[PDB]
């Protein structure tokens, strides 16, 4: 049963963002607004009974306002009034500032049985961790997932949703039928949907997706390149490319963005990376040499300024391992989920 | 000046006939690791080659490793005996470990042993650790990178692995000073970078480190100068991007990583997001990701996906520590990165 549901949608999303900044008219399409509220709409378009929470009127203008009115969605200042309204509820938060805020006031007046979705920036996982004290104990009906779209919601470009669904470690943060119920409200006004683990789900469909596919390209490069001209081993290979993708990731978590490259050092990492320029046509390896040769005189700066901060070589997924064995499972996700929200969270 | 110990001469038949550096580098034959004795001892160094395949060259590369002044051996002991510094041009698989592990009870007192390429030295010092710790607490790991391989014109300095971010000193500063040293004298630049970067910067897997790079880079400057993003945000995100590929990679290999990620999704959502007038890096991306080889594009598919847990890395290392105390969790973070690195 998915028919004509009682949605809740948290957020209008910055008109400014998508019109001024953006500007998703001219060169992506659609009409405003965007995002939260175009969800909202496409919602009830679709015959859902659809609550819109905002408490920020002049976040567009009242022509645009019309618009989510006249497609007969409820606009309420309340978070909570939407709370109590919905079977499931879409937080439409992509700074990653309001998400936790909004989740923890919702959370203890939500109907039986809700799903809570996140749309972008925050994962699923980290969402649940931030909410698992009153979902373990008060609240173990209600369900965290999300619902993260390709492009921003009222674009063209927008045509499919992915909804975190079990993460690979066989984690359900929300019982099949409420993944279902997400996965059928997302293919409002036409739309394609897809379940992914929670716990990769953001990386493929958020913002982050740029960084997503560009470091993937250079990992598909080396791949290649390794395999068939090198002939490097398949093991060796992909022990490089963990080391590599972990101390960048590791550089980035204690000393920042600039802190990394300064560690990294991109005058060197031209150097070594030209040797590896071995085959016909590697455009992401001819890309890179030349952003790296022409970065931002204020990005520079602003890395000599930088200090590195002690950072530790693991090989993650092995040291997760390693913990369980020493401390046990129930302490060692104690350990993941404490962790995890000191960086994402807090 | 120095005594030198260099283990392997390079697979001369990869080098000159399968990659054909001679016409698509430059410079002339040998190259590696019998180059790199060539240059040190024509720097005026007391060199031995360690190479126990007489194989691994034709006779007249051998004469001009001989005619450097380069003292041949196909005892890695013998080699381990003489050198105050130890070069490590091991053949790319786990003969790095083996070697290391005959000569470290047999090199002088104060030696220090250096690895070249694709092995961390952070590694091989864990996979020397046990004997480290105890019998040879005088002997220091560091490297010797040379970004190129030597002999071809692309190769003008070695990355030399230093103090760890962290702060663990592998070798002595009197040790570092030698590999510096030993650069110098054979015209390279050296460069110290700390040993749990130092593989990151130099060795093969740099394509990799210079591709996401740029990959950051761009969302960088997409997220604070279009979209106004705070910038923690941007770095949270650019954070679990890195880790979970290198998780995925960890858990389930390439392959794996890749259909847990799906391309279409990936190229659907990373499209929207060319939202500057060059991002070449991202151009290059689309096009990668969507013409995929049916080959590659066939065993993803029949690739399984492995249990994969989301982590905060460095702040879970902070919590190990305080957990069960710095000596326990660093005995817990060597063993893993054994475990994934080594066997």
């Amino acid at each position: 049963k998915v028919d004509n549901m009682k949605v809740s949608v948290y957020g209008a999303g910055n008109q400014n963002l998508y019109i001024n900044k953006l500007n998703l008219p001219e060169k992506f399409g659609g009409e405003p607004p965007y995002g939260g509220s175009r969800m909202a709409i496409e919602f009830a378009e679709a015959g859902h009974d659809v609550v819109l929470a905002e408490p920020n009127k002049n976040i567009m203008s009242d022509d645009l306002w019309k618009k989510v009115e006249d497609a007969g969605v409820k606009v309420v200042s309340d978070d909570v009034e939407a709370a109590k309204h919905g079977e499931i509820h879409v937080l439409f938060t992509p700074f990653g500032k309001a998400t936790f805020r909004i989740a923890k006031t919702i959370i203890e007046h939500v109907p039986e049985n809700a799903v809570i979705c996140n749309t972008c920036t925050v994962s699923p996982v980290v969402l649940y961790y931030s909410l698992e004290p009153i979902l373990r104990t008060k609240r173990k009906d209600v369900g965290i997932s999300s619902m993260h779209p390709a492009a921003v919601p009222g674009t063209p470009q927008h045509g499919h949703y992915v909804i975190g669904g079990k993460t690979t470690d066989g984690k359900e943060l929300a019982t099949e039928e409420q993944i279902k119920k997400a996965v059928e409200l997302a293919k409002s006004a036409g739309k394609e949907a897809y379940v992914v683990p929670a716990d990769v789900s953001s990386v493929v469909a958020d913002m982050g997706s740029l960084v997503t596919a560009v470091a993937l390209s250079g990992v598909l490069d080396y791949y290649t390149v390794g395999r068939k001209i090198i002939n490097a081993p398949k093991k060796m290979i992909e022990q490089q490319v963990i080391m590599t993708l972990q101390t960048m990731a590791s550089l980035v978590e204690t000393s920042g963005i600039e802190g990394m490259v300064k560690a990294l050092n991109p005058e060197l990492l031209i150097r070594s990376a030209s040797s590896m320029k071995l085959l016909d046509r590697q455009k992401d390896l001819d890309a890179a040499l030349e952003i790296l040769q022409n970065l931002d005189e204020t990005l520079k700066a602003e890395v000599e300024k930088a200090e590195i901060k002690p950072t530790t070589l693991v090989a993650a997924q092995s040291l997760v391992k390693e913990i369980k064995t020493l401390i046990g499972g129930a302490a060692a996700e104690g350990a993941i989920k404490r962790s995890a929200r000191k960086l994402f969270e807090h």
